[PDB]
């Protein structure tokens, strides 16, 4: 008896081995004495006529020829559990004992990937059993998201914008290396877009070839509703242009809005990829890519104006201004009245001046605080950390609310003695 | 030598006392050998001729009388620093000693109360010193706000409502005691809305005579710009149903918008009275009393969807319900798709109850939480403490954020062996 070692395999599979072929293994390695086996029905045996002769027309024929793929293909209709042994799929090699000699058909089990994702069918694979690896005739496309990184002109998992600012988002897709095994290649990206986050209409579909970007926008119609990007050409073979080593890159905009999430789980798009996940034959099952995901974080800054006892001060106002390449630049401003809260809401990493633009009556003007805000951001793509510092001042963070907390302590102006 | 005592002063002033007339009191109350002091000037002692004889014109006149008050306004035109004693004002009473004996001219000090807040000038007092008690003839009106509290029908500092719930607000004006020593009388309620309320533009204005209301509306013509309610008759002595012991009474309604402080230091409104602040003779000079505050606060609740791992778990979708009337009625639902975090902002203390209304695919229903906020305001108006509890889960408050956290695991269902 003999082992086959399936290699490039992951865990998931059932996979079936049909004996096609009994017979004899020489030691000249020449199979002989050529009979159907218990893994084709008589119906098939009927159709396909002399097992010894069928072997015969396939005897020295290339191991890719169309001869031994029209076999397979033309096979499965046949199949029988009578001789059939299913394996339990390893990662990385499965292996599978015990083969009386003969020819084999593998494929997955009919259904067994249904509902399950990031997975593919196998293209039926005929193996003479010799103690030999093979690797499996399955690949799967992949998916990635990213955000370009604040001023970084990087992509990363995760980064931090302020509310209101055009953010770059991309989604890449690989094909697999069966690419061309497939007559019609159903392929959906849907993206989520969060509510904290308004998409610009601007997708627009790249086809990558090593360093070289073609806009194939034009075949993927895009619709946009229950904020759920669908890019979709029907067929991706429509494209003729794509090859196995091609990268489907979709690009867009988005920018943070006032329902923006503060700090804490950030504000997702989460992306799939619906595949065609059988190579063999006239098929359109499909699976889903694991979900990809990008973050966009934004902090809310709380000042509090209050007087030496801690109570309120109202009649204060404050302007924030953020450094935009060393040139404090005017991003919210809070004209005076009752209110001794001014929460600045949607605040990125970044160097900032507070100035307090109007002074109660009575009280001393604060001077302008210069503080930096650094959101830690792991590759992970989890905000881990939320810092506020500056040289003049103090502040509390809280890295589950976003919240930066400044209070403002006001000191009254001198009412003088006169001699 | 005499002394004067001046009940009902407050600190703050400088009462000035003029010598009019020295003479020689008697075992009898009586006045004799009046000369004119050095408190008048020349022209004033012309003016009013001889010392004695002009004594003897006010012989026998009422302490009230038209005569001593027409004496006490025409004299302040002839007051000479030659024979003033100054005294700064005691809280309750003001001791003024070594008075030779005679005729004195009671007054603040000139402009001594125009850069101070609740303070108004004393009717020119004619006084004999004895070793006498006489009430200083000066009183201020005040200006109370308060809130209508949480379904108690009482009034108050400060309570807690949700966003859009109408908020009755009261304003109470009491008159000085000397308000019919007045001819003329500006009244002027400025009251300051907060960025985080929206004015209903519905103030009444009511006479309150005991515990009898009466509109009178009709006379106080209110304009709202830069969220300042103004609210003034020109003159409230054009409101001739105005007594001494009337209560000026301003209604209206404002609801916490979407701009609201949550927790820390509320929503306040600031409300002051410019009032006529000296009954002497044809003035237009007024005080302003103190601001008088109000405060209404609001809570957030945060709930963060993760699964066992503590990361983000998108696709649920919360419905909030508040205990309105032994009712739990819906105040805000959100619908499934990338978010993790759900911010429930503008709620007040009570019960809730938190449902699931949509469950992540393969994932359990988290179990309905029933919860009670309850926000701590103190009688000064601080949100001292802010807590939920429930008998299901555990809650994360910070009073100053006014953010409560409630963090939802949800476990996978079972994916179930088929012998
Ligand atoms: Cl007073
Ligand atoms: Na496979
Ligand atoms: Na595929
Ligand atoms: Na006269
Ligand atoms: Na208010
Ligand atoms: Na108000
Ligand atoms: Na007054």
């Amino acid at each position: 008896t003999y082992t086959i070692q399936l290699s490039g395999t992951s865990e998931g599979h059932y996979y079936e081995v049909y004996h096609i072929f009994s017979g004899t293994l020489d030691t000249s390695n020449t199979l002989t004495n050529i009979e159907w086996a218990p893994g084709v029905t008589e119906a098939g045996r009927t159709h396909f006529g002399n097992a010894s002769d069928k072997a015969a027309s396939l005897s020295g024929k290339q191991n890719d020829s169309a001869e031994v793929k029209a076999f397979a293909q033309e096979l499965n209709q046949y199949l029988s559990s009578a001789g059939v042994t299913t394996v339990q799929s390893q990662q990385g090699t499965t292996t599978i004992s015990g083969l009386k000699p003969g020819y084999y058909l593998i494929k997955d089990s009919r259904g067994s990937l249904d509902n399950k994702k990031g997975h593919a069918y196998t293209s039926f694979m005929l193996q003479v059993a010799k103690d030999t690896t093979v690797a499996v005739k399955a690949d799967v496309p992949t998916l990635t998201k990213q955000v370009r990184a604040n001023g970084s002109q990087n992509y990363t998992a995760a980064t931090d914008y302020r509310i209101g600012q055009n953010i770059l988002f991309q989604i890449t897709a690989t094909l697999p290396s069966n690419y061309a095994d497939f007559t019609r290649y159903e392929f959906t990206i849907k993206d989520t877009i969060p509510a904290g986050m308004t998409y610009n209409n601007d997708a627009q579909v790249y086809l990558q070839e090593g360093g070289t970007e073609k806009d194939i926008s034009t075949f993927f119609p895009i619709s946009y509703t229950g904020n759920v990007i669908t890019i979709t050409p029907g067929d991706l073979k429509y494209v003729q242009d794509v090859k196995v080593s091609s990268k489907i890159v979709i690009r867009y905009t988005a920018r943070l809005n006032d329902d923006a999430v503060m700090g804490g789980l950030g504000n997702p798009n989460i992306a799939r990829l619906t595949y065609s996940n059988d190579p063999n034959g006239f098929t359109s099952t499909t699976a889903e890519t694991p979900d990809t995901k990008a973050n966009v974080y934004t902090y809310q800054l709380k000042v509090n104006k209050v007087k030496e006892n801690q109570q309120a001060l109202a009649g204060a106002g404050f302007t924030l201004y953020k450094k935009v390449n060393n040139q404090y630049t005017e991003i919210k401003k809070f004209e005076a009245d009752s209110n001794s809260t001014f929460d600045f809401k949607g605040l990125d990493s970044g160097d900032y001046k507070l100035v307090e633009s109007t002074v109660p009556s009575g009280y001393n003007a604060m001077k302008d605080i210069e503080f930096t805000i650094s959101g830690t951001i792991d590759s992970t793509g989890d905000l881990t950390n939320l810092t506020a510092t500056s040289a003049t001042a103090s502040f509390e963070t809280d890295v589950n609310t976003g919240i930066i907390t400044l209070k403002v302590v006001n000191k009254q102006g001198a009412l003088l003695p006169n001699t």
